[PDB]
């Protein structure tokens, strides 16, 4: 089985770089912008989001991967519109929700408790949510995230 | 075999929060909760001729760290509690609440103005969190289940 | 099986309160001389004139030095018996652990600028691992545990 | 089976301190044979005619100072020097920031992009902040070892 996990965000977030970190992350099995992730006996398949008559990226998706810039004080209020907007979707139904409060490196980043706050993340009543603070550049606090989607499954 | 839990606290101290952020903490299986951890079942009481008290295992406190005016409050209420005949034999598992917030009181302040190695006839631990993220609930929730018969 | 564990340190440290939050550890059974079990393992430990003896080296398989990091004044003295105690045959087999307590208060010695002041890096005949720690809450002592076990 | 290890890094680094700390720590069992589990690692800490990286060598730990704001570009160099070697294609790589004690020090995240490491196409690699006085973060270096193998 296959577990369909997209990975969100605005651009500059720190979508790619994440992605990418999982292949390096300790509780990742090691592999030589869609990857299979294997943890343990778990695979997940991770996508980093005209003509077409279908909107794809909701089908089926188990698990929501937000990224966040902590940084971004001004685009958080952008966040917070897709987010919530993105949740009113149907297809999102039964999908767990991570948020990668990702650029915590930074000096007068916003604190993880801000975002939480701003996103109002302890009044959504309907879903399984996990916000978690990392940085990409290092992979710090990637497989904290990754273990609470293993758990949720 | 249901595992009896109160969590008490004053007014705005984040025991709502708390019992929510349970919910979906990793070690937990997806004002009366059923909280699942492995093969544990735990009944969690959020309070606020009967008691609450009867039967209880563990006593979680909630304290805001923030509190600093309230916490001779919290004090005098953890020892009155402490001697109901109910609770001579609970677990304390002691949340210093609202970490994330500046200037608050640290926990090892809030351990020594509580008093709490000087308690004799209770196992306790205090812990840190944030009940916004759901950051140190996952220790305390790992302390009680090592306190389990 | 007993294993035999002395705390040390100077007055006020923190060998009391360390000793007693061993109790409420989560890694430790629920249950100044006091048997501390983790997992299958036994631990006796013992808190530190007319005695003929000193019994406190004696088959002592870990010492716990406890170092209270605010205590500037008195870090030579510590490090000075830690060296006499080191040089015991009767200690030769011994591991070392070092707490250094007290980390919750501010501008404390951090737990590296300990360990160069004791030359615990220039240690060559004993196991050792230093670790922080605050004895009013618990923090830093279950790692301490953990690498005893790791010892045994 | 041995696993071939070797540790590079410029003088001053902390090779020696890593090394000498690696069989204090708690994961390893009580140039050095360091066993973690079942598993023995042969380790070199480099620093000749006729030499070069020994064959199957496994992993590389560099081993970088973090208060060396000056040469950072001349580990940098020797990195990617070191990457270009077609015997060591199949290696792992672990960089320690070591140091992180030292005040004012580069952060881990300012190594890593200074380093440029996620532009790293061809190996798994791990950036890890250390302090060799104490020990602290070469567990979790081991470990991305580990689970390397
Ligand atoms: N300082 C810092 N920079 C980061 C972090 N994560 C990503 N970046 C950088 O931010 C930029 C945008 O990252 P990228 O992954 O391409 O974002 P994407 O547009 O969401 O896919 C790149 O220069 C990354 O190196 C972080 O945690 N800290
Ligand atoms: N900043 C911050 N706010 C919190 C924290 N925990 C709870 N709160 C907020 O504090 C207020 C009171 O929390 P609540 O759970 O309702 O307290 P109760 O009265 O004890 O049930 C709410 O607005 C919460 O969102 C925390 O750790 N940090
Ligand atoms: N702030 C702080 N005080 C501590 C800590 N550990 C112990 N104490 C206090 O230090 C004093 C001496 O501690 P004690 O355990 O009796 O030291 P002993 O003389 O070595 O046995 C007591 O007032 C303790 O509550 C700590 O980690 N932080
Ligand atoms: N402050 C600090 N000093 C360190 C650290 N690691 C090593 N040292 C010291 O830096 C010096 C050089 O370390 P060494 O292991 O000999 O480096 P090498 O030349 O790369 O082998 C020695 O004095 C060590 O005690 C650390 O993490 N922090």
């Amino acid at each position: 089985q296959e577990h369909k996990v997209i990975i969100v965000g605005l651009d500059n977030a720190g979508k790619t770089t994440i992605l990418y970190q999982f292949s390096m992350n300790e509780v990742v099995h090691t592999s030589p912008n869609v990857e299979e992730i294997v943890i343990n006996n778990t695979r997940f398949l991770m996508w980093d989001i005209l003509r077409s008559s279908w909107n794809t990226y909701y089908t089926n998706t188990e698990f929501v991967i937000v990224v966040v810039d902590s940084t971004d004080r001004e685009r958080i209020s952008v966040t917070r519109e897709e987010l919530y907007k993105m949740l009113a979707h149907e297809d999102l139904r039964k999908a767990g929700l991570l948020i990668f409060a990702n650029k915590q490196d930074v000096k007068e980043c916003m604190t993880v408790a801000e975002i939480s706050q701003f996103l109002k993340l302890t009044s959504i009543k309907d879903h399984q949510w996990h916000i978690q603070a990392c940085c990409a550049l290092t992979g710090e606090g990637l497989c904290q995230g990754l273990e609470w989607m293993m758990s949720r499954l």
